[PDB]
């Protein structure tokens, strides 16, 4: 009478995130689906609790199950050291993450059609996705970065600057071909499974020779493994340069992955094998809204980000599965979502992009609970139906 | 009878700025300013002609008097050398200037309240300074990049390795930055805080290149404190550092109303300051506007914003009076800076700011004036609020 989902690593999270996320695991993934759940405490607290480990746990069942959901968790700084009286200042659990998963992040805001976008339209989605030994310099003389090959055949030495007029400050970069690949298969993969075009975007007048490799070693991946795939959906893949890409895409339908309100912003780190796969939400905790819920007032937090972290998620765990029953799932509760906002029903974040801050009634919008309880709603008739 | 001005160094640029630029002059400085006036035509052909070297002595003049205002200039690649049988693909006009003057470069946007803004937060304006010169090489296959520091006075050379390439072949690239280089930029940027009397925010990801921008920061605190921070608490603004995720969560969060240091477009003013602080080039911050220019050749109608180029002239005009103390040219510097501003917060605009407001497909020709039009308009309110102020 329910649906088998799987494997899926979940991850708790902080503060305000923490609430909406269980509320969504009640009213909208459990009544409708059974999970075999690796659940990870990654609240604040629980963290310092097991010195970080609950977190290096996680990653390495995201590792292994292939499919890693998460909630918004609390970074620390001086003041969250001191308010839960940490006893370190713990890496950001995204960071510890995503060293043991590798992989590239990408980046999709959800549209709706009565929410303002930046460009008027834009009805699909842009998908971006984004991509050193430093020293001190005394004083005067040459700072120069030299190439010796293995086998001794040349020696190439550039001058990076000579001093003459005192001390300052140097680098050097590095970025091995491997990471440029496993930057392009996410890339192009990203682009089928979305079934849409991709760009890529570089420097290449400017730092020429570095932005030049990323230029070829793409080119050289698609004409020997996606050529081919990609117009099997008529579907291209291109180049271009960051003000020629800004240029025809801010006058553009949308709808592309592009090499390089938050509530509707959400990121997804997918790994080098296409196979591996974590999403989450792309804002914070939202602490303000949180302080507000502990003192007793009414919130308008947007579930939408945390929503679209547990459908895309669950999206790839039934694609692994050759799982329909829940591919049209996952599928089902997007559109809900998209519905329910463009219905008019939406939280106070949505609310001020459509009229303006200064103008939003109470009336224009509903709070946290309103809001998931509609969905709860909406979601449980369409599902009734088809 | 006008107001006496002074000392300015006038550059003349091409295309459509050519034009507009010309109606700034005729319609809104020289009625009401004489000028002691150095120009100097930065127009392609001349600059063909002269060997560049009118460029050379322009950038030569700004030095001497302290004032700049730029119009926008071509710079060549293949096409334009075809277009103008260009004897050689001179560089760039600025490039040249701005290696002559030093100085860091600053854009300001101009803000209506009846622009649908990047975040309406911001009711108050942003200013950002910006510090290029990094060699960089493709590895081919496995070997060492190393970078090596052999100091002048014969000590020790020093070798950081960079990465050791197993597996295959990569990319390199080695950056640098002298001190001066850094201390010129922190003084031009404390400068410029307290010409505008706002606050100043340094970012960086100093945590990440702990030496690299390490090395900013302190020279900027180091400045701070040894010259500025009187100054500024006298005048009730304050520096500070912060990093970049820090300082953009402010900045989205602001009311504006702030300078920050980094490590649409006929709104958009930049802003060369040198060090000392006596030293100011003014310009528009975009460009020839070719396209717009096209049409004009050919006969058609023609909607270009004048806004950017004016301000070039005020902020040039009114960095002159604050150094001459020229009470009188401040005051009309600030006047035409407002008429502006007054004048497209009063529905009267080019289609470019129409097309802000009412959606590029929507844009209808009776939303705004074209450029001789909307000239006239600033014209006619510039008058009318000078007379006022009598
Ligand atoms: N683990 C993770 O993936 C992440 C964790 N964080 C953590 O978040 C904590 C604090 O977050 P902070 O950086 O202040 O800001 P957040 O990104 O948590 O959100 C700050 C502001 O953005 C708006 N906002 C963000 N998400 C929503 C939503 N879903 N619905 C409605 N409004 C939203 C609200 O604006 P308004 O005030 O106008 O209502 C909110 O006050 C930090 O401790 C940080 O470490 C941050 C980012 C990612
Ligand atoms: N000397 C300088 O400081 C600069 C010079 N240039 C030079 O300009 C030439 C061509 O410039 P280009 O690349 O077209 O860049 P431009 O800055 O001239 O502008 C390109 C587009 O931006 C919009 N735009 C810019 N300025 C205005 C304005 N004042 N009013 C209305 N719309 C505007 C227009 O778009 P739309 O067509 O949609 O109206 C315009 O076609 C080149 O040779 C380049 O070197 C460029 C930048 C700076
Ligand atoms: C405005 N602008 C430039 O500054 C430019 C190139 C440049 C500038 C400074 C320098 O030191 N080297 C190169 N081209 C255009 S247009």
């Amino acid at each position: 009478k329910k649906i088998s989902g799987g494997s899926v690593v979940e991850m708790q999270g902080d503060e305000m995130t923490r609430i909406i996320w269980e509320l969504i695991k009640e009213k909208l993934i459990f009544p409708y689906v059974e999970l075999d759940l690796h659940s990870y405490d990654l609240g604040i607290e629980n963290r310092d609790a097991t010195n970080d480990q609950v977190t290096k746990d996680a990653a390495e069942a995201i590792k292994k199950h292939n499919v890693g959901v998460k909630c918004a968790t609390i970074t620390p700084d001086e003041k969250r050291v001191e308010e839960f009286k940490l006893k370190q200042m713990w890496k950001s659990p995204n960071g510890t993450i995503r060293n043991i998963l590798g992989g590239t992040v990408f980046r999709e805001a959800i549209i709706c059609k009565n929410i303002p976008r930046l460009v008027s339209g834009w009805v699909k989605p842009i998908i971006i996705g984004h991509h050193a030994t430093d020293f001190v310099v005394p004083g005067p003389g040459k700072v120069e970065i030299t190439y010796t090959p293995s086998d001794g055949t040349q020696k190439v030495t550039y001058l990076v600057h000579n001093f003459e007029e005192g001390g300052g400050v140097a680098m050097g970069m590095y970025n091995q071909d491997k990471s440029i690949e496993d930057f392009a298969h996410s890339s192009f993969q990203m682009a089928l499974s979305k079934g849409w075009p991709l760009y890529l975007s570089t420097k290449n007048t400017i730092l020429k020779k570095y932005d030049g490799r990323f230029k070829d070693i793409f080119q050289e991946i698609y004409d020997k493994q996606y050529k081919s795939q990609f117009e099997a959906q008529k579907i291209w893949y291109e180049h271009r340069l960051i003000d020629d890409m800004v240029a025809q895409a801010m006058k553009s339908e949308g709808g592309f992955i592009w090499a390089c309100s938050l509530g509707m912003m959400t990121s997804v780190l997918v790994c080098p094998d296409g196979k591996t796969v974590e999403a989450e939400a792309a804002h914070g905790t939202v602490t303000r809204h949180y302080r507000m819920y502990q003192k007793g007032q009414e919130t308008s937090t947007n579930p939408i980000a945390s929503i679209f972290a547990w459908t895309r998620g669950l999206a790839h765990r039934a694609k692994l599965d050759n799982n329909k029953e829940l591919a049209f799932f996952a599928n089902a509760l997007e559109e809900v979502s998209i519905e329910t906002i463009e219905a008019g029903f939406m939280t106070k974040d949505l609310a001020a992009c459509i009229k303006g801050l200064p103008n939003v009634q109470r009336s224009d919008y509903l709070n946290t609970f309103e809001f998931m309880d509609k969905l709860g709603e909406n979601l449980k008739i369409k599902l009734a139906q088809a």
